[PDB]
């Protein structure tokens, strides 16, 4: 069977913190009065969520307004407990209050406002400077949450919200994020296709807060190479071939060999065999201004196979590539 594994960091924060911090299910959840808020419009409906544009007419606030559907109402306890954890934290989305919908009986998140929207929006026209900074600012944020013995499993740039006028950040969508356990096996089926680990690719279920540095690594590599995404599979299996094209197969078999890993069957006929690549492969004139040593070694120290491997988000704070950033 697989060998185990356990985070090299905050390895043991929920096992000293009262069962009332982790124990999600047996939070009593002091419900809001919905009538207090205004629906203006609808900015998005997804598979599991919808998000509105809203008022609070009790203090003429802008707020957002987030349903949750049927089928994602089972762990509404673990978002919430979550969220009222790291409230306060760096750059962290700030939870204003928990209603039930009028018509249907599911419950309802309420947040602060946020300007200018999504990441994608302008993560693929900043200056060399400017990812540079608000990278730094991700980095804040999930040190926090991971100092706070939490994994967001969702990071992608859909699910950061940058305020390019103010020069601020604030990471988003705390659904799918859970509190790390030493020795717990999870659920692979976490992420979003193009930000998924190799852990998740390969059905290997004692990960951790690592799953998120690979996350932010694949954002990295979109914006200094302007390529969106930077792995571009077509499923799950191809994925892994697009990761193997780049990082070569040899360091793959030694990351299934370290732990023991079972590799599915189909793999064998599609991983074929690649040398790892050189990141200035994929430097050209339009991204050259954009990337620089600093930039590829820091890069490098991200996208490894294994997971234990990979910069923690302190150790990435303390990278050569954010000497420049004025702190
Ligand atoms: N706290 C917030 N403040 C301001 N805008 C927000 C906030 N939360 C979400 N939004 C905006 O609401 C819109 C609807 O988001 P929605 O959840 O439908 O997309 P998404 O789920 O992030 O995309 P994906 O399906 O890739 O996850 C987004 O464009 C997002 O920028
Ligand atoms: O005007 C209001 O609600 C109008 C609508 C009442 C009906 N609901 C539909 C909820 N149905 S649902 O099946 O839960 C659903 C469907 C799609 C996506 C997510 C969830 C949408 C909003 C509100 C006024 N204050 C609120 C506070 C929270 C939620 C809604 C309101």
């Amino acid at each position: 069977g697989p060998v185990p594994s356990r985070a090299r960091v905050y390895t043991d924060v929920n096992t000293h913190r009262p069962s009332e911090y982790w124990d999600y299910e047996s939070h009593v959840v002091e419900w809001g009065n919905q009538d207090d808020y205004q629906l203006v419009r609808k900015l998005g409906r997804g598979k599991y969520s919808e998000v509105f544009e809203a008022i609070n007419i009790t203090n003429n606030e802008k707020v957002v307004v987030k349903i949750l559907k049927p089928v994602a109402a089972a762990k509404i306890k673990r978002e919430i407990k979550i969220l009222e954890n790291l409230r306060g934290g760096p750059n962290i989305i700030t939870l204003a209050d928990i209603v039930k919908d009028p018509v249907s009986r599911t419950p309802a998140l309420v947040f602060e406002h946020v300007n200018n929207t999504d990441f994608k929006q302008l993560y693929q026209t900043l200056t060399d400077y400017d990812i540079r900074f608000y990278m730094y600012e991700i980095l804040k944020a999930l040190d926090y949450c991971h100092s706070m013995g939490i994994m967001h499993r969702d990071v992608k740039p859909h699910n950061v919200m940058i305020d390019h006028e103010h020069r601020k950040l604030r990471l988003i969508d705390w659904g799918l994020a859970e509190f790390y356990h030493p020795g717990q096996e999870y659920n692979v089926r976490v992420a979003s296709r193009y930000f998924k680990g190799p852990e998740l690719l390969v059905d290997y279920q004692m990960y951790d807060y690592s799953l998120d540095m690979w996350s932010l690594g694949c954002m990295l590599a979109s914006m200094i190479f302007r390529k969106e995404p930077f792995f571009h599979g077509h499923d799950n299996y191809d994925q892994l071939v697009r990761i193997a094209k780049v990082l070569g197969t040899e360091d793959l078999y030694d990351y299934i060999d370290k732990y023991n890993i079972e590799l599915d069957p189909r793999f064998n006929d599609i991983l074929g065999r690649h040398s790892r690549k050189r990141w200035e492969r994929f430097v050209h004139s339009e991204n050259q201004h954009l990337v620089s040593p600093e930039a590829l070694d820091f890069l490098d120290k991200l996208l490894r196979y294994d997971h234990q491997s990979r910069l923690t988000a302190r150790e990435a704070m303390e990278h050569p590539y954010f000497y420049t950033v004025v702190k």
